[PDB]
């Protein structure tokens, strides 16, 4: 079987698997998960020395790949100076720089621990400069959060309308949630900005996936709109950790007045990963592996006669179980229409794919970089031909609907 085959090839992960269950709670994945202790460009090595074609490793943050060399010298050469912490640091001020320049909108900005500090340091920014208590986010303390779902037009027309001048942000993630999990319309986001504008509420762009990634200005940049607040990291932080929270002055000045400079050797990554992602045209290369992965996982399963989906957009694609692979409307999507996928077929896709030599993210989800190719492309579309193959003769594939 899938299930026992894994565990087979991977006895190591399931001995430091042990060892972890110990020390922390429990658990993504069912059986059990694999510890990597090796990764280079698109390849990545488990603790039994098996290597594998990654897809998904650092969720979007190696735009670059595992360990790019030009980013590898640059944190070195930083680590020899000696400066973890810096009060200021010119490398920290140089990476400020290229934000700035790179994302209009940007004119001010500070540095911050990580993507979670960055949205929430941005909701107390919205909060404290329009004196309003009340924001406004989408589906997947609280009675200070307005829910809105995606694509719903006409009900965040009312939400406004309803609470508008209560209402310091909206802050939304461009593509989707998860860089498209669950997709949303640039027009709902360009709808929002505006009512945002006209109701005196701040607009907060969420970039920490599609900064570096989508284009070299940002997704704001291709959807023509001007936030007051982007959140960045990851790819913007050259892949090391670390966040940034830019924007406009006015909004931005309630900071360091009334109502962390930036870590030397994220900053030195950042920048030599900024300028290789400019000079080599990476986000175009991406974009078009994205959208060949995409056409070629649909034809794969046209030709296998699956009614599965390969959805998604620029450098990345989810899959959805249950769709046609000619959907062009996610619509159903979005509104939560579809069946569940089994969890069972899920975790059996995810083995089958790593004893193929192959790993992905999530319930089906790809993030693709710079040292990616057509060839590794194809050689996915390959091995999840054999994968579902596996999973049918598990009888885990369902080709209904509902």
């Amino acid at each position: 079987s899938i299930l026992n085959d894994y565990k087979r090839k991977t006895e190591g992960s399931v001995f430091w698997a042990q060892r972890a269950r110990s020390v922390m709670p429990d658990g993504a994945f069912d059986p059990h998960g694999l510890f990597i202790s090796d990764a280079q460009g698109v390849h990545k090595t488990d603790v039994d020395g098996n290597v594998y074609l990654d897809f998904f490793g650092g969720h979007g943050a190696l735009v670059l790949g595992h360990g790019h060399p030009r980013v590898n010298a640059a944190i070195a050469e930083a680590l020899s100076h000696g400066v973890q912490y810096a009060a200021s640091h010119p490398l920290e001020v140089r990476w400020a720089e290229r934000i700035v320049a790179a994302f209009p909108s940007i004119r001010k900005l500070r540095f911050t621990g990580s993507g979670t500090e960055t949205t929430l340091l941005a909701l107390r920014v919205a909060r404290a400069f329009t004196g309003r208590r009340m924001i406004l986010r989408f589906e997947g303390t609280t009675a200070n959060t307005l829910l809105i779902r995606p694509d719903d037009i006409e009900g965040m027309r009312e939400v406004f309308a309803n609470h508008g001048s209560d209402i310091a942000a909206f802050i939304a993630e461009p593509v989707g949630s998860h860089f498209g999990v669950t997709p949303v319309s640039d027009s709902f986001l360009r709808e929002g900005a505006e009512l945002a504008r006209q109701y005196g509420a701040l607009f907060i762009l969420d970039e920490v996936i599609s900064g570096f990634r989508v284009g070299n200005h940002g997704m704001q940049a291709l959807l023509d709109v001007q936030p007051d607040l982007t959140c960045l990291a990851k790819a913007s932080a050259g892949g090391l950790p670390g966040g940034i929270l830019g924007g406009r002055e006015d909004v931005m000045g309630v900071l360091s007045r009334g109502s962390f400079t930036g870590n030397p050797i994220t900053a030195a990554a950042a920048i030599a990963a900024i300028d290789t992602i400019l000079e080599d045209d990476v986000c175009a290369k991406i974009n078009d592996l994205g959208q060949f992965a995409r056409e070629a996982m649909n034809h794969l399963f046209a030709r296998k006669g699956l009614n599965w989906l390969a959805y998604g957009r620029f450098s990345g694609f989810h899959l959805m179980p249950g769709l046609p692979p000619n959907t062009t409307d996610t619509g159903s999507i979005t509104r939560a229409e579809v069946a569940r996928p089994d969890v069972k077929m899920i975790a059996a896709m995810r083995m089958a794919l790593i004893l193929e030599g192959v790993d992905i993210g999530g319930r089906g989800s790809v993030f693709l970089s710079a040292q990616h190719e057509r060839e590794h492309v194809e050689h996915l579309v390959t091995t999840f031909d054999r994968v579902l193959d596996r999973l049918a003769d598990e009888n885990l594939l369902s080709w209904q609907g509902t």
